[PDB]
């Protein structure tokens, strides 16, 4: 019984851990052995794992824990924050914050580190606007998220770097009980006033927000754009392209292509289960692993192609599949389309400044990433 997870390959160090993509092919699903010693079920082939991820003898084992109703409870309280209207309303100062950043880059020195100067901040002032931490705590609320996530951060740094942004969201939240805007944590701040969560409960989920949402779209800025620049024949493709529609399917092809996220939580059975061939016994573990689905040649014909006119591009499992979605989904699509398109369109000449075998990535990280990103111009 092999082990879990697997590392991946340089020369190809976009793919997938070659080692899982093997087991990947010889059955849609296979059994593991993890950190603790447990043998839990890799659920690897596309098929299967939109099934268990859907399916309701399937569950989880806050609202990234919480399941059941207790769950549908959690996530209701999610659905005003993300609508349509409004994440839409934030394309502007998504685009604001994006055409700030790349001033700033440009009008510095040179080699620049993407990372730094790009990736890492626009989420979490992006995050922020729609929180609606006011512009005085922009910078405040900046450092106290990106002392997280430095490469040369202590562990300490990491602490009371967390400890202010849990108390910080607890003063915005009784703030916002008091004067609610329109923003994503007046809506918390409703449900405190309605008996249904804490004070701490909604810092923690604001926090929880934070968290989600910024080294998983750093991760995807980054990577997405390195990837991007060593396939120059997309990169134009994405630059000159003149449909929101077809940048769109560009994004879901590089959300399938890097496929950041590999893991996703870890399931439980409750009933008995029986596909590929296989029965996942009641009580076992279920690891639904979205890289090598998002690689699956059944669904995805070339796999290992960045094909931004690939044809069914949104029908990757990037952000999850079931209940449990990523909640961000839409704001997530929104940055990188922002970011993606306008670095591409402002900054043409923009060019990789090391070897790509130079490049520091983020192994040891759930998310993969990129540590820095050195680019010229
Ligand atoms: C706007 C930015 C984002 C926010 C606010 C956000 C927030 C969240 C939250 C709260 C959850 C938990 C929902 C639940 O499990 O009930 C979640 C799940 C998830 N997120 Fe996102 N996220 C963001 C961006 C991303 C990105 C960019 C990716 C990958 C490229 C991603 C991948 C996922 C996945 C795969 C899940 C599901 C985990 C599972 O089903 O086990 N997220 N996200």
């Amino acid at each position: 019984i092999p082990d879990y997870p697997m590392s991946r390959s340089a020369g190809c160090p976009f793919a997938p851990p070659p080692g899982v993509m093997a087991l990947a092919a010889a059955k849609p699903l296979t059994r593991v052995r993890i950190w603790d010693g447990s043998t839990p079920w890799l659920i690897t082939g596309y098929e299967q794992v939109r099934e268990l991820f859907s399916d309701s003898r399937v569950s989880v084992d806050s609202v990234f824990t919480a399941d059941g109703e207790e769950h549908t409870r959690f996530r209701r309280m999610l659905s005003k924050p993300f609508t349509f209207k409004r994440v839409e309303a934030l394309r502007p100062t998504i685009q604001q914050i994006t055409d700030e950043h790349i001033d700033a880059m440009l009008a510095g020195p040179q080699p620049a580190d993407l990372v730094a100067k790009l990736a890492l901040p626009v989420p979490s002032l992006v995050i922020s606007q729609l929180l609606g931490v006011p512009y005085e705590d922009a910078e405040m609320f900046q450092h106290h998220a990106n002392v997280g996530l430095a490469r040369y951060a202590t562990g300490a740094d990491t602490v009371k770097g967390a400890m202010s942004l849990h108390k910080y969201l607890a003063e915005l939240v009784e703030a916002k009980m008091a004067n609610p805007a329109e923003d994503a944590v007046s809506d918390l701040a409703e449900r405190v006033k309605a008996g249904e969560l804490s004070v701490k409960e909604a810092a923690q989920l604001g926090t929880g927000l934070l968290i989600a949402g910024h080294e998983t779209t750093a991760n995807m800025i980054g990577l997405g754009v390195l990837a991007l620049l060593v396939n120059p024949d997309q990169a134009g493709i994405l630059r000159d392209a003149q449909d929101p529609k077809i940048v769109a399917n560009a994004v879901e092809e590089l959300l399938r292509y890097l496929s950041i996220i590999q893991n996703g939580q870890r399931r439980v059975a409750h009933e008995d289960i029986h596909i590929g061939g296989e029965t996942i016994r009641a009580g076992e573990g279920i690891i639904i692993d979205l890289a090598p689905a998002n690689w699956d040649a059944h669904a995805f014909t070339e796999p290992d192609r960045l094909y931004l006119h690939r044809a069914g591009a949104e029908r990757n499992v990037a952000f999850g599949y079931g209940r449990h979605q990523c909640v961000g989904q839409q704001l997530a699509r929104a940055e990188l389309q922002i970011v993606y398109r306008t670095l591409l369109q402002r900054i043409p000449t923009l060019t990789l400044a090391t070897a790509l075998e130079d490049v520091p990535f983020k192994d040891d990280r759930l998310a993969y990433g990129v540590y820095e990103l050195p680019v010229t111009w």
